[PDB]
């Protein structure tokens, strides 16, 4: 959405300030903002990802213990 759809985009919009999963719960009478709106559980502005480096946090200085097929 090029234009501002309920102020913030990509986090979706339903009835009143919640989550995508939470949306069927509120299709309630209030309809204040957007029950899908508060959270679409999309990461916003991850500094770690933006900064060049290792793929995962656990990747640097990872010491792996090998069980040598011993159960
Ligand atoms: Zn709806």
């Amino acid at each position: 959405g090029s234009t501002a759809m309920a102020t913030t985009m990509e986090q979706e919009i339903c009835a009143h300030s919640m989550t995508f999963e939470e949306c069927p719960k509120c299709s309630a009478l209030q309809y204040r903002n957007g029950f899908y709106l508060l959270k679409y559980d999309e990461e916003w502005y991850p500094e770690e990802l933006l900064t060049d480096g290792e793929d995962d946090v656990f990747d640097p200085d990872l010491d792996m213990e090998v069980v040598f097929e011993t159960q």
